Parts: C-alpha cells; structure tokens; sequence
C-alpha cells in the first residue's frame, strides 16, 4: 500500500511512500493564485475543499492512490 507523489504539469518530486495502512488515503489538491496554480500532495485522512480561491481536491486509495 504505497502512494506516488508528484507535481502535475511539473513532476519535480515523483517520490512514492507508504500511508494507506487502513483508515488513511492519499490527498492531491491544487491551489490557485493568478499567474500559475500549485498542485500539493500528501497522504492523510482529511480531504478539505475550497471555493474562495478555486483550488482542486482529489483523494485516492488502493494501488498508488493509497
């Protein structure tokens, strides 16, 4: 149960690790700004959203998405 972490549109990390051990999953989001968006990764159990800014949120589990 591992998860590959990388920045879309600029895969500069591409580092995979472990986290999905039971009640945990990977969370991938994208914060907006005005001259370029920033995709953030990390594995946990909280998948918050956005609106006042316009960030993207996407969680995953099982095979990589773990």
């Amino acid at each position: 149960m591992k998860c590959k972490i990388c920045n879309f549109d600029t895969c500069r990390a591409g580092e995979l690790k472990v986290c999905a051990s039971g009640e945990k999953y990977c969370f991938k989001e994208s914060w907006r700004e005005a001259r370029g968006t920033r995709i953030e990764r990390g594995c946990a159990a909280t998948c918050p959203k956005g609106s006042v800014y316009g960030l993207y949120v996407l969680c995953c589990t099982t095979d990589d998405c773990n």
